[PDB]
């Protein structure tokens, strides 16, 4: 039992320096990760003594807080437990960190490998005495072509002294890329000695580097290099094969297939997938990359041997935070209480192949092979090529459809027909047409004498930057892809459809190179029924804008679409998921759910707001339509993003649009199930909901509908995803609690009693709704790990993403926490905090996504330079919170219920 000596400082106060001490180090260590080499940010932070010092001291501080709170007289077991999870998984990191090596391995068809080579970089130092036949030392050094750091070193080996000082290194091209030449003194004895050693790069110590000395101590030897270590067994591989989806070089899979050979004199095998390892003898190996020869493999290896610890400490975690969230005490249980007892030839043919729905209902269901490996039905091709050549939806009363069948069979008026949109001036009068915009035809772009205008201006844009783009190079590059689109099109490599002959990889060809297949092939009937449906499609069409039968052109599509049953392999998909893709395409809830929501939130406010600054409740028929209606329109949510899951057969929020989608999700949950009893929620989650679907919407985001990265395949994406951005949906409804709860403070004027209460009940109901968050962040953040321990090859490596998660676990912890030291001011303290914390979370999930370098780039882009306007939202937010201040004074703990409290 712990006596109080002066030594037992131990307090709250001192828990949150030390978590903001640790946050601050973390996000100065995540920058320096930036503007210098991710080398330089292992120094200095995370490989730095006192790092491991403010570790252990926050262990200490949480057994020293929880010995002071008296937490195991009272019962209090979920908090110790769910606390005590802290301690464990720190105990695992610390002994991986002490303990745990990792290495990279290589490794060529046929090839026995038992050896295996790190990835840190490491200098060797070995002497000889004429007695004493070797003795070696290695040390390790952090310095490369970005930063350098003085190596002195003082040991004694065969006995007597030697010092090391090292002073720089110059990066000439000798060759092998920069051998890195280094210069450096020593002192062995008396002898003073002046030296130069050069290593390869992240390859073996060759001997031509390795460098001999023979003064004082007999002979001696140092190099610089990369290390190796000898396994107990032996691996040999006989296959590297990587399976790329059918008509794409986008690699799908990766595998290798691997023999294991030890005094089990049996051999033993297994295959490797990029999200599948092994385990043997206390090693374990993913897949990481191959020979670009395609027949070699390479491997990474981890000896950790902290891994149960930490993952029995996960598992506390995880059962602590179910059991607060269903504690009869704690609290959670109390602030749902408390809240329970508040109150609150033919150049008008447009018209004419208009009306062609008859063609149309079955044209939009033949399948066709895109190029990213996904099979599509033609309707989902269609929407596509046409709104990315013309940006609104519909060029004329055509749907896209109807422009795309125009523009395929009529190449000589829709070539020559003004479609084309385009957003620069200097573009357009570059090309010597009119200022007016006006979505510029195909033909207009190259002269018949000419070859193609813009051609010496993207050769000379697209290469320099992304970073700093101009008016005039973005739009250049945007209507060269355009006008490459249209191209696509004319030419007819886009219809990828009328074969599945089983020639290629498993692509399917186009009508041109499928006529020149089955011509090559003695596949005459084939090739005599292609051209069957080729005339007979033409003609069909030549009637329909002639006159208006139709039916030839609809007879020759559901001619293709038998071909399709008949010919096609396991690839063609079930005619329920055309109907599915085609009513997704037709009915996309998530283009019109935005505004609704806005429109509604802002509405709801304002009747709740007009209740509460005068002294009368809202009737509950309004809460109950509003509710109904807010039910209604989530189902309508959740039913598109199942109709999005099914048609995708994979999870819904795996590419940074989905993952917008899915936030908007998890905010619009929080609102209609958890809250549903308050008004102020309800508005707050819609309001959120609509804002980040705009944002979504804004067009940056690419929504179309693609297949997976091979990494991405695992179970653990089902898991680790939806409780991590479910957590911001959480976090966000806190956020605009903050704010609704500053604009309370804003109207109180002690004439007004029903503020006070509304105050009163918005500080619970949003330090619930941040438990809540906390919670599933943690959860989400620490299982994640256990998925990164299996795709990247280590739990936790300080990756961008990873440090700025612990960060906003730590702000969010602190503010959770500062309701023990700081009384008297507790609502406003806590609206600043909910509303200043999110910062943390808009960090980590934009700027770690566009900003920052990091490894977790499931969802990341090219960097635009930040806006003023975020700049000028924060001051608004730090202006508003200093007027606020001058009405802060409203203690927590206050009385009468009704009239107040
Ligand atoms: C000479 C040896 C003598 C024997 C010593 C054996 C060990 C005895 C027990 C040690 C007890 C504490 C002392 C150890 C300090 C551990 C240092 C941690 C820092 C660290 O490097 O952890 C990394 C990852 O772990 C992580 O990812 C941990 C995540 C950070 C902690 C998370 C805390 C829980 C979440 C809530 C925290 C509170 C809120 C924070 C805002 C390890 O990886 P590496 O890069 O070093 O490995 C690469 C080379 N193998
Ligand atoms: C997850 C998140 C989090 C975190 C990070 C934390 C972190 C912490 N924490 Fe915590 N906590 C929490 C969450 C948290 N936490 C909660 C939720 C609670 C509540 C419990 C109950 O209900 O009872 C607490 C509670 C608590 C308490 C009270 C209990 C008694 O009875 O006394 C204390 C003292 C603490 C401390 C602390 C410390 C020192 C730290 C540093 C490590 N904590
Ligand atoms: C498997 C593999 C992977 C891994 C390993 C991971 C790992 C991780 N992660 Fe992750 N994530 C992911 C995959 C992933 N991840 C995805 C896919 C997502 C969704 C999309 C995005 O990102 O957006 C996420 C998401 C996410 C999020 C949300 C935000 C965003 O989204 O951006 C977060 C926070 C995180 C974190 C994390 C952490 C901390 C970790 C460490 C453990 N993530």
């Amino acid at each position: 039992m712990m006596n109080i000596i002066k030594t037992l400082f131990c307090s709250m106060k001192m828990v949150l320096l030390l978590i903001g001490i640790y946050a601050t180090a973390c996000g100065i260590a995540t920058f320096i990760e930036k503007y210098e080499g991710t080398l330089a940010a292992r120094l200095w932070v995370y490989d730095a003594f006192w790092f491991e010092i403010l570790h252990i001291w926050l262990v200490a501080c949480l057994i020293g807080c929880f010995i002071t709170s008296k937490a195991w007289q009272r019962k209090k077991y979920a908090s110790l437990l769910l606390h005590a999870s802290f301690i464990v998984i720190i105990i695992g990191a610390g002994i991986t960190r002490y303990y745990g090596f990792e290495g990279l391995m290589n490794l060529r068809e046929g090839q026995s490998v038992n050896f295996i080579s790190t990835n840190t970089h490491y200098i060797f130092i070995q002497i000889k005495n004429p007695q004493g036949d070797v003795e070696s030392v290695r040390i390790p050094t952090y310095i490369d072509e970005k930063v350098n750091h003085k190596i002195n070193q003082h040991l004694t080996f065969f006995g007597k002294p030697l010092t090391l000082h090292t002073e720089e290194f110059t990066a000439k091209q000798v060759n092998m890329s920069e051998l890195f030449i280094l210069n450096a003194s020593i002192d062995f004895l008396g002898k003073n000695e002046k030296t130069l050693i050069m290593r390869d790069g992240n390859n073996a110590p060759t001997k031509e580097n390795i460098t001999m000395l023979e003064i004082e101590g007999y002979k001696i030897f140092l190099a610089w290099g990369i290390d190796n270590i000898a396994l107990p067994f032996s691996i040999k591989l006989k296959k590297f094969e990587l399976e790329r989806y059918p008509g794409s070089n986008s690699p799908a899979s990766y595998t290798s297939e691997v023999e294991v050979l030890d005094g089990q004199n049996p051999p033993l095998p297994f295959r490797i997938f990029m999200n599948n390892v092994l385990d043997y003898g206390g090693y374990r190996f993913f897949q990481s990359s191959y020979h670009p020869d395609e027949k070699g493999s390479i491997l990474s290896v981890n000896n950790d041997p902290g891994k149960t610890p930490t993952y029995i400490g996960y598992a506390m975690l995880i059962l602590g935070v179910i059991w607060l969230l269903f504690d009869k005490n704690g609290r959670f249980a109390t602030l749902g209480r408390f809240l329970k007892t508040q109150k609150f030839d033919i150049p008008s043919m447009i018209k004419a192949l208009a009306d062609t729905s008859s063609l149309t209902n079955d044209f939009d269901r033949i399948l066709v092979q895109d190029f990213g490996g996904r099979i599509k039905p033609m309707h989902t091709l269609a929407n596509e090529y046409i709104h990315k050549l013309t940006q609104q939806r519909t060029f004329k009363g055509l749907n896209p459809s109807q422009v795309f069948l125009g523009m395929l069979f009529y190449p000589q008026e829709w070539q020559s027909i003004q479609m084309i949109a385009t957003k620069s001036p200097k573009l357009r009068q570059i090309l010597g047409l009119d200022e007016n915009q006006k979505h510029i035809a195909y033909i207009d772009v190259f002269t018949p004498q000419g070859q193609y205008i813009l051609q010496n201006y993207v050769e000379a844009a697209n290469l320099k930057s992304p970073s700093l783009r101009d008016t005039f190079e973005k739009d250049v590059i945007s209507v060269d892809e355009r006008i490459n689109y249209a191209f696509l099109i004319y030419t007819g490599q886009v219809l990828r459809i009328f074969p599945d002959n089983k020639s290629p990889n498993n692509q399917w060809l186009y009508p041109l190179q499928a006529i020149s297949s089955a011509v090559a092939q003695d596949d005459t009937k084939k090739a005599k029924e292609l051209m069957q449906i080729y005339k007979k499609f033409a003609q069909g069409m030549q009637q329909g804008i002639n006159t208006h039968n139709w039916q030839e052109a609809a007879q020759a599509t559901r001619d293709i679409r038998t071909f399709q049953q008949n010919n096609g392999g396991s690839l063609l998909i079930s005619p329920a998921k055309v109907d599915s893709e085609i009513w997704l395409n037709l009915y996309n809830p998530f283009y019109q759910l935005t505004y609704p929501y806005i429109f509604i939130s802002i509405v709801l406010f304002i009747i709740v707001l007009v209740g509460i600054l005068k002294n009368t409740p809202t009737r509950p028929l309004i809460h109950k339509v509003f509710y109904i209606l807010l039910f209604a329109l989530f189902i309508l949510h959740t039913c598109g993003l199942g109709l999005r899951w099914y048609v995708s057969e994979h999870a819904p929020w795996s590419n940074a649009y989905e993952s917008m989608l899915y936030i908007a999700w998890a905010a619009i949950l929080s609102g209609v199930v958890f809250f549903r009893r308050s008004n102020l929620a309800l508005c707050a989650s819609s309001f959120l909901a609509g804002m980040t679907l705009f944002v979504a919407n804004l067009g940056d985001m690419d929504p179309q509908i693609g297949n997976l990265m091979p990494v991405l395949k695992s179970y653990w994406l089902n898991i680790h995803v939806s409780v991590i951005t479910a957590s911001y949906g959480f976090l966000g409804l806190c956020f605009m609690l903050g704010l609704i709860t500053l604009i309370m403070f804003l109207l109180r004027n002690e004439k007004r009693s029903q503020v006070d209460c509304s105050i009163l009940s918005l500080s619970a109901l949003n330090e619930m709704s941040m438990i809540l968050g906390l919670f599933l962040l943690s959860v989400g953040n620490f299982l994640g790990g256990i998925w990164a321990n299996e795709s990247w090859g280590r739990y936790w490596g300080w990756d961008s993403k990873e440090t700025w998660a612990l960060i906003s676990i730590g702000v969010y912890a602190i503010i959770l926490h500062l309701r023990f030291v700081v009384p008297k001011n507790f609502p406003f303290i806590f609206a600043s905090a909910s509303v200043i914390g999110f910062f943390s979370v808009l960090m980590t999930y934009f700027g770690v996504n566009y900003y920052l370098t990091g490894m977790h780039s499931y969802a990341a882009g090219e960097a635009e330079p930040v806006p003023l306007w975020v700049e000028l939202m924060v001051a608004g937010i730090i202006l508003l919170i200093i007027i606020a201040s001058r009405k802060r004074v409203l203690d927590m703990p206050h009385l009468h219920h009704h009239h107040h409290h």
